[PDB]
């Protein structure tokens, strides 16, 4: 029993964290095979970030300008190139701890574990979701750039995020491992704002199923709804529309608990129109939206890595 | 910026997880140097659960009864001994991934990361606090016994918990790595109940400081209180009494935010009296008590 916000074991990713220093900037790099990936803004000083021409800044750099440190051993950079907002530093040593891995781009609503690092050293692991506005509500301090987000599928690490910056509201923005930003954000010191965030409806439904699995069932009601009527109500409370794909993904949880998706939708609908009435669900007074249906199945069944 | 429930990186502990099988029971073991630590209840049968005599059950066991598996390699048990409720299986191979480590017994209110494992394989990492009633509100399924709780302050792992059982209310009980249970619990299937749980007051205060550091101020007020008046109010809400030790530990956060401890105590009293009025603190509608003052300083 119990339901916790749970991250993937971080070991396979810790063995890849290095420190990348270029001039006065020090941040984190991800060492996989003979390549170290890090944010391209490491090549920027103060003036540069205001209006940066990364291609021109990188052409002025040499391999020796990049100081890469893996543990207490300095790696020698033998090549450098840029792929979108990520800088790829070719090194002369392949990481002996390189796990089986893939670079994946996730969609809003998807969750992942973040290994927050400082000076190439892992300091914490936490779970989060890619918000519908493409930000993450992370916990990052100065020096955390280059920290990565990942999922594990069997023994394969899927790297999906690399931390680049903190927006004025305290939320975070970054890219996939190919340097493409999640969201309408740029790696430049300029006025940027995240769009109005919405609630990940399919994830709230999955968490309501986790609560029923754990014996917390007061919010259940006799009612059901159409997907169209539910979406009309959901739009009014800044909840993402629920698609037939989402109803299908919730299928196993529906079968396990005996509560149809549209039956659970009518419970969520009443929760939005009337509140929790002084009650909690899984020890929470707010509806949690950072657990996907897969996360609920994984945690409530005990899948290992 | 931002404030998350954050666990320590689990890598140093994953390299220590092994599977321990005794007859029909399979659970997790912690392999450090040439010793595998696991709950002694792995040696129990069906009839030896209501009132097992562990000393007598262990004397009837031989090294070849214990099957230890580290990854896809079977380890050879060359000795066995018991220390309180923990079984110690001496093996013929020292774990090459043994990190710098210590065994520490924690106090209620202290937090730690849990690496939940099944069949010696890590499945998840989460952050927990030792409740004032000495249980943990974990997330554990059958087979999770032997999963450990730890903290990693620097490069040294302080193992503080090993999971033993789930109580009837769904909360969990276990021991330090010397086999001593946290709480008035025994590793028997006898009638056991956790005491009424209370809120870790010092941790809520630390989290209110984390919120101020992150730009939350709506809950602040112009009041201060005495420690005695605060304790009289807080205890009516099933909150733990706040001691002078707790006021002292909150000192650096008080200095950093410019809000005295007793000033923050008066904010907490008002939060308890009014509720949150539709507002949240650090994205939460309830007062969080699983962040210690040390966790807040470290994360912020
Ligand atoms: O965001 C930045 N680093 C931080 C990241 N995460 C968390 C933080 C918390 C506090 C202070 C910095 C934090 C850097 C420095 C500030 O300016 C920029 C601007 C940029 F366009 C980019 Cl791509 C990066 C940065
Ligand atoms: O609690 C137990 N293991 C579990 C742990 N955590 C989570 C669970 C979730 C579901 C089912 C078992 C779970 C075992 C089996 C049940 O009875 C006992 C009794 C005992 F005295 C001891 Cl020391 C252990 C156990």
């Amino acid at each position: 029993s119990g339901f916790r916000k749970m991250a993937f074991p971080s070991g396979k990713v810790e063995g890849c964290m290095v420190q990348v220093t270029c001039g006065t900037t020090t941040l984190n790099g991800l060492w996989l095979d003979d390549v170290v990936y890090c944010p391209r803004h490491v090549i920027c000083t103060s003036e540069d970030m205001l209006n940066p021409n990364y291609e021109d800044l990188l052409i002025r750099k040499s391999n020796h300008n990049f100081l890469v440190q893996a543990g207490n051993v300095q790696l020698r950079v033998i090549g450098h190139s840029m792929q979108n907002c990520v800088l790829k530093l070719k090194v002369d040593t392949a990481n002996p701890k390189t796990p089986k891995y893939k670079f994946v781009r996730i969609q809003p609503g998807q969750t992942f574990s973040v290994l927050a690092c400082y000076n190439g050293s892992p300091s914490g692991v936490y779970q989060c979701a890619m918000r519908p506005n493409f930000t993450i509500k992370g916990s990052f301090l100065n020096g955390s750039c280059g920290s990565v987000g990942f999922n594990i599928d069997y023994d394969c690490v899927s790297f999906c995020y690399m931390h680049h910056m903190e927006l004025p509201t305290g939320v975070h923005a970054g890219t996939d491992l190919e340097g493409n930003f999640y969201g309408p954000f740029v790696d430049r010191q300029t006025a940027q704002a995240a769009g109005t965030d919405t609630t990940i409806t399919v994830n709230v439904l999955a968490w309501l199923y986790a609560a029923v699995i754990n014996g917390d069932r007061w919010f259940l009601n006799r009612f059901t709804t159409t997907l169209n009527d539910f979406n009309l109500v959901a739009m009014k409370y800044n909840y993402e529309p629920l698609t037939q794909d989402h109803v299908d993904i919730l299928g196993p949880l529906s079968a396990q608990t005996g509560i149809a998706v549209l039956d659970m939708c009518a419970s969520l609908k009443e929760l939005l129109q009337n509140g929790m009435n002084g009650r909690t669900i899984l020890g929470s007074a707010l509806l949690e939206d950072e657990f996907t249906p897969f996360d609920v199945v994984r945690q409530c069944s005990g899948v290992t890595f």
